């Protein structure tokens, strides 16, 4: 039994107006980043129930951080998962990143029909 | 890693007729107290999934006890949660008490529109 | 804290045509056995949430195996559950077997109205 951790990233690519709306609605009720962070945290804790062969685990830590990248017309999501145990937490990190990305998508899709999620991958 | 425990209480205040109906339907199919106890136990085990920042834990014990207080026109709910681990179980105890209270409410609301839940708090 | 395990079996009895359809659709998209295995695995991990008094546990292993028994006009399901902990996994094994059986039933019920599930029991 050891300390295990994993980090993942995801991106959501969108038009400039769409990203500007996220930036302008930040820190207000309906905060896209706040909502996506909570969604990702909740999703990480449910990973065992979403991915058939994953084991139930006791996550002691899940972090989801989001940043606008206006220069690339996209949002970057980075996640961190940690626990002390025998099973790793790669899928928790990826699932948290993915559901955070889907939540950004959900909150922007009225404005834009052709957003793209990706890449979604582990960080070294 | 130690033995951790928490106790909570909740109250549901109602008219005398409403409480009398609970007392009279006790030990029969549709037992309000039996249903509320099971709801509270189930809710305690799901606390991590209801409260965003709570950690998943392995509850080894959850107890929910209910008593009519005819003298005060109310039901009192007391809960107990225990486990051996590194994280406490205050939220499990409060959530079990709260959902037990909501279940009493649900089973009585046809009869009464203005029941009040509270206080809900930890016990020392 | 020790290694704990449990094994269960379940049977679904059906007409010969119904069983033949399962055998003939095996290894194809809509594989009844593949679907039932995944359902049973997922169900085992949720046992604590289905059975009110069961404890949440960290299952390290769940196996679900299915075999056609043409000679008896039935499907046999055998399950295995294991973990290292203080609480046994009998209910996880039985629940995995039961939900696997219900999934076989679901996937065959258009064809047959009078299938029977049982026995469902622990193995020694
Ligand atoms: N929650 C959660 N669970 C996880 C992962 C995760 O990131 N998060 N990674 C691992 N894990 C689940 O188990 C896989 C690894 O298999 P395992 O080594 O536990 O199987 P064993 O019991 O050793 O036996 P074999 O099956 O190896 O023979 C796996 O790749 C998942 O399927
Ligand atoms: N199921 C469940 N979970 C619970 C509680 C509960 O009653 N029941 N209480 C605790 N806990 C969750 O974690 C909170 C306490 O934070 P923590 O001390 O674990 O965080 P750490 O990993 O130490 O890092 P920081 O974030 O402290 O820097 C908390 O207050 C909950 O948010
Ligand atoms: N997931 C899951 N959980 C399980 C089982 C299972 O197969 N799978 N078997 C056990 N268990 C739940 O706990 C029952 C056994 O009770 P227990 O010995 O834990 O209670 P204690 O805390 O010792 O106190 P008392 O209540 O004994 O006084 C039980 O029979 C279940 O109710």
């Amino acid at each position: 039994e050891t300390v295990r951790e994993a980090r993942a990233e995801a991106f959501v690519t969108m038009r400039s107006e769409t990203l500007a709306m996220i930036i302008d609605g930040r820190h207000h009720a309906g905060d896209v980043f706040a909502t996506a962070r909570i969604a990702g945290i909740q999703a990480a804790k449910r990973t065992w129930d979403l991915i058939p062969l994953c084991h139930p685990l006791m996550l002691s830590k899940v972090e989801v951080n989001l940043q606008a990248e206006p220069e690339h017309n996209r949002v970057r999501i980075e996640t961190l998962c940690r626990l002390t145990g025998k099973t790793g937490v790669e899928m928790e990190a990826l699932t948290a990143a993915s559901v955070a990305a889907l939540t950004i998508y959900d909150m922007c899709k009225a404005v834009q029909k052709d957003m793209v999620i990706g890449p979604v991958r582990l960080l070294a």
